[PDB]
């Protein structure tokens, strides 16, 4: 109704890719706990999304059919989903390691601060980038099995290239997605990149993002061993990132969005067949 937990299947492989590239061993239990942490964080984030930007999502033509606006769900059920998400996440983090639990409020803070980034500065896309960066970071810090000796080790355990890359990718295709909202997001005090500079300039900034995104995905191939079955995943990904940029400049922006759904499936099946 308000939060479809099925969608989380697309956000999972970014956690596992952060866990594997840390090169620390983890158990099946650890993996299940990772998944749980992810569905919790998704639940909290998605619920509090509809909560925070509600007053300005009722005014929007585009989102007048959203739940919590029409009705369907109450504010109570939504807040309940927030508390439940935070709770599941905290539970997973605690069940995992001491460092995972230690960093869990910070990670949750990031995911819950994003919907307020609009009213502050015209870079919410970067914030989403940090958000889907925190699931990679979380996977890494949870990969250890607390095999780590100190916090100075878990922060060195994180595949920083890939989090800083998936971040820029997300920021990119969100910067693209926010073009249809250029009009609405400037009528009100809302902020975004395609509102600051025109839709053309937005695509330009989007180009700069996805460029640096592909740049890092490639740099990781050398920085790590990454075998030869993940180097086709890097290629297939970098390829897809191009089409979503291609379809964008061609005006067909709606198709430029759904193509971003491929790369999780790409690297997801890439994590499978080890
Ligand atoms: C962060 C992850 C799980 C991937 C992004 C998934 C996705 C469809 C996000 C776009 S929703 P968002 O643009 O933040 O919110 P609205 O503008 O639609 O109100
Ligand atoms: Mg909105
Ligand atoms: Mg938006």
């Amino acid at each position: 109704r308000l939060v479809r937990i099925e969608h989380t299947i697309f956000s999972l492989p970014f956690a596992y890719v952060g866990a594997l590239l840390s090169r620390y061993p983890f158990t099946l239990a650890d993996a299940i706990l990772m998944a749980a942490a992810v569905v919790g964080l998704r639940m909290a984030g998605m619920a509090y999304n509809n909560i925070a930007d509600l007053d300005i999502d009722r005014l929007n033509p585009r989102t007048a059919k959203r739940p919590l606006v029409v009705g369907a769900v109450s504010l109570r059920e939504a807040w309940a989903l927030v508390a439940a998400g935070s709770a599941i996440y905290f539970a997973s983090a605690a069940l995992l390691n001491t460092y995972a639990l230690l960093l869990s409020p910070l990670v949750l803070a990031i995911a819950l601060t994003y919907p307020h980034a609009k009213r502050l500065h015209p870079l919410p896309h970067l914030h989403l980038g940090i958000v889907l960066g925190s699931v990679v970071f979380g996977g890494a810090v949870a990969a250890s099995g607390d095999e780590a000796s100190s916090l100075g080790e878990v922060l060195r355990s994180v595949p920083w290239l890939y989090v800083a890359a998936v971040s820029l990718w997300v920021a990119g295709f969100d910067t693209i997605y926010s073009i249809m909202d250029i009009d609405f997001d400037r009528s009100h005090g809302l902020g975004s990149i395609p509102a600051l500079l025109g839709p053309k300039g937005a695509l330009a900034a989007s180009l700069a993002m996805h460029a640096a995104a592909v740049a890092l995905f490639i740099a990781g191939v050398e920085a790590y061993g990454l075998g030869a079955i993940a180097t086709v995943s890097t290629a297939l990904t970098a390829l897809v990132i191009i089409l979503v940029q291609a379809m964008a400049w061609l005006g067909r922006v709606k198709e430029s969005f759904n193509l971003n759904l491929a790369v999780p499936i790409i690297i997801g099946a890439g994590i499978i067949v080890d």
